[PDB]
RNA sequence: GCGCCGCUGGUGUAGUGGUAUCAUGCAAGAUUCCCAUUCUUGCGACCCGGGUUCGAUUCCCGGGCGGCG
RNA sequence: GCGCCGCUGGUGUAGUGGUAUCAUGCAAGAUUCCCAUUCUUGCGACCCGGGUUCGAUUCCCGGGCGGCG
């Protein structure tokens, strides 16, 4: 686990990822990442959908890479630059750059995404994408790269209705909170309730607390380790930052910054255009001339969590990545088996023949339930093959032994990759078992207990 | 259907899409996505996924999209420039582009995806990503932009053994083919078997062939009509376009072209270094001194189906837009239910409060079965939200009524938004028939037999 | 690219050297209890920059964007 | 960025002005019938360009990339 020159080894040879280009000599600071990376980053935005998106109901929308030099400009990220330069259509008459965050077209698409919410606050936005910066000299692999991937989510709310309803459900979780106060004071972090944490106003507010909530539980589900997980307060527009413990030290991985007054307000000067809600009156006003008014102008205070994928993904590396007692060449990940870029590996005994019918026989099987898997009936024996699929991290094994071939309700087994313990089931029911544990419904344990173990080779 | 201006307007208008940046002044040929349009590229991009990456086992990647010079200069793409010229790093010692394909780094990572599949053949790897042309003057919206996302499929096959054991899946599958000979000939296209087609030899292989029935099929999943949709082979290396008849004429959406000999040669050439496949000999030959061969060389031919979802998305719509009979101010999407941006409509009758709790109950319980929702509460009537709904291709309508909050087995209304007719069930099993609904195991029609239609308001 | 006009609430429009008509839409209220109901009230716009003018959204010049070869 | 070395099959390495050692790995065969078994056989490399040389992967110069401030 400690050891980054092995796990980095066994992500280089497994193809995780690699160095671009790396035939024409390679570019530094930017990355491809192979099937089992890909897999893997796929699985962690798809549960990162499902976990946000989804459960607030979020505006998610696809934006422009490119980006005209005024909205930039507007933005003051411009102020030998760490922005990719370039020029669009026919001339130099029109200047762009590649987008630094995707943040900017959801506030340029503000008018829009108000009117589709019925004009109503709050309403949450968000966009997943890759953002591009020169940096100089990257170094330390993925954590300071080129170019990237990172989902950001935009909260829009009425600064004076700053209080979240659903925040009981996080209520009575435990975190490390690291407050500007306790740095300042040569202090730690500290293990507070999320409640308590607000009531002592160590954090502003329950939107703020939900979000940071919420933040936990998905870093969490994905893998990494709560020890080495804490919420750092920025120190002298209040942000949060999600910060993880590596070999590397403690970076950030998720910035939680929450500005009021803003860049909005900044567009909505520069291009004319206001971008305000509007909310009713209870009570009518009445203002010269008699003049009521029943609607007032509201710019939106904003929340705005972005994560960053490739940091997220490293740190799921190095938290994960642990070597077997015995034979040390032998290394695994222990992904969380709803992020595992294969849930389930199939494999024969020998290279048998009569192997073959049962394979193919689930292999068409767990497609239908729609499990990843990997089928490898390669030469080697059985030990060979489980140490390659445990070295990506293959959440299960199914062996097809001699007593598959030759039993009645046809049986085959089914290996947990973390503690290397086997149980047996009928072949029919596995891509049941394999597809509800892909889907967190069930643990290992309760599998451990629900089906009869496997003994021996009988 | 046939009006584009209802279209473009009903699209403008609930934020599908629009133009980049429109605040700033917009740029043309640059389009951003807003909620209703990011779900259905999504919802495609998935459907294609578990369609072609699934069902073949495809090895995906993540590749960047900055490209040094040379990388273009071997493939000749280099070769006033269309496409988007940029610098790496620190300065101009390092000039790059942005990928005009995401073809490339498959090339470029050939050794290591090769490797990973074993050294065996056949294997097939694909790239899904944005891509970028400089063109001079965009027009008719999504049909040419200088940003957009393809899918991108790379099989490498032995050229001696180009033949696809999957093919009589689809065999008996009947197209459009619109072959060179036609062509010339001033002749149309043909509705022809696949299987017949390949025996007389229009189709050179069953590869291809079996691309074409897969492609088909997935095209026509996702809602293109079959009688608007034609496979026309290039003319004068062997390439078949997916070709959809549009308001602005048959354009090409899928390009399938299957090329042997390289760019594979030409990077391992500028690079120096052999990207190549080896077989092993049934007979070993011996060939001055005795020198027995085990393997042979292999560089494998490659079959490119590159998919443009900007064009199949505007495919999609012109043939799903249609008027309704009676109030043409209602329009509506007929997206198919597993594409349909929100599956789901949670809709009460009027403002009446007692409707809160089922419809909140329900909302929940949707987002537990995972189902996309769009919970409508507003002010206006049953109609005007039907109106909306309908108009952002909503699959179906959850009426609550005052038979919901009066009934011992407390029940709902589904509405089928194409036929506008209603069915009538308990609250508890809507979200089961919905979830089913959108991932397509049953239809409208089955749903209509399995349960008792709405005939009125008790 | 090059060309002939054009750009007014979210959408569709009337109008003029003295800051804007009507319709739709969206909110709130009341009606209404199945398919943009009705009434009331509220919300929102002259694509940018420069020039000419006492004053331009209107006239002229140049961005940008759109329709079409 | 600037600096001190460095780069040899997929990975880890020995070696030298006359084109390369060993281990692992991956295939094929045979053993083996639960956790990188064993034997046999095969597959694969001197980061690029220039210079000096009869000849460089080795020496020098400059790309690029990596380790580290
Ligand atoms: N050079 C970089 N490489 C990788 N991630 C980055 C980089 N710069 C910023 N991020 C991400 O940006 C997030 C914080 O936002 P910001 O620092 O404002 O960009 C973190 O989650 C990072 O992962
Ligand atoms: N300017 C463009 N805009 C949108 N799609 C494009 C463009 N150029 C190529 N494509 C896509 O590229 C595919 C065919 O490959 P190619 O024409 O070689 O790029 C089609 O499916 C198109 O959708």
């Amino acid at each position: 686990i400690v050891d980054r020159a092995k796990m980095e080894d066994t992500l280089k040879r497994r193809f995780f990822y690699d160095q671009a280009f790396a035939i024409y000599g390679g570019v530094s600071g930017l990355y491809d990442f192979g099937p089992v990376g890909c897999a893997l980053k796929n699985n962690i935005i798809q549960t990162w959908r499902q976990h946000f998106i989804q459960e607030e109901q979020i505006l998610e929308i696809d934006c422009t890479m490119l980006t005209p030099e005024p909205v930039l400009k507007t933005s003051g990220h411009v102020d030998f630059n760490l922005m990719f330069k370039t020029f669009i259509g026919p001339g130099g008459n029109m200047p762009g750059y590649l987008r630094p965050e995707t943040a900017q077209g959801i506030f340029l698409n503000f008018k829009r995404l108000l009117e589709f919410n019925q004009g109503k606050l709050p309403f949450a936005a968000a966009q997943i994408g890759n953002s591009f910066r020169n940096e100089i000299s990257p170094r330390s692999g993925l954590i300071r790269v080129r170019e990237f991937t990172m989902a950001e989510i935009e909260h829009f709310v009425d600064p004076s209705e700053k209080d979240h309803p659903k925040f009981q459900n996080v209520a009575d979780l435990h975190l490390y909170l690291y407050s500007a106060k306790a740095q300042v004071s040569g202090q730690s972090a500290r293990k507070m309730r999320l409640g308590d944490a607000v009531e002592q106003g160590v954090i502003n507010n329950t939107v703020l607390g939900y979000f940071i909530g919420r933040i936990y539980l998905y870093l969490t589900k994905v893998g990494i380790s709560p020890d080495k997980l804490r919420f750092r307060q920025h120190m002298e527009c209040d942000c949060w930052d999600a910060e993880s413990k590596t070999s590397y030290g403690w970076i950030e991985i998720v910035g939680c910054a929450d500005r009021s007054c803003y860049d909005l307000s900044c567009h909505a000067r520069a291009t004319k255009v206001p971008l305000v809600a509007e909310k009713p009156l209870k009570e009518p006003k009445t203002v010269r001339f008699q003049k009521t008014l029943y609607v007032e102008e509201v710019v939106p205070n904003v929340i705005e969590p972005s994560f960053g994928l490739g940091r997220i993904m490293y740190t799921v590396f190095e938290h994960t990545f642990h070597v077997r007692e015995g034979d040390e060449q032998r290394t695994f990940f222990s992904f969380p088996a709803v992020v595992a870029p294969f849930k389930c590996s199939v494999l024969p005994l020998s290279q048998n023949q009569e192997f073959m019918p049962f394979v193919k026989e689930l292999s068409e099987a767990l497609t239908r339930h729609g499990v990843s898997h990997k089928v490898d009936d390669s030469s080697g024996s059985i030990g060979r093959r489980y140490a390659r699929t445990d070295e990506i991290g293959v959440a299960f094994g199914v062996t097809i032994d001699f007593d598959t071939v030759n039993k009645t309700p046809h049986t085959a087994t089914l290996r947990d990759r973390d503690s290397m313990r086997q149980i047996r089931a009928e072949i029919s029911e596995l891509p049941s078992i394999v597809q509800d544990l892909a889907n967190g419904n069930i643990t290992w344990a309760d599998v451990e207990a629900r089906y009869p173990l496997f003994e021996g080779q009988e």
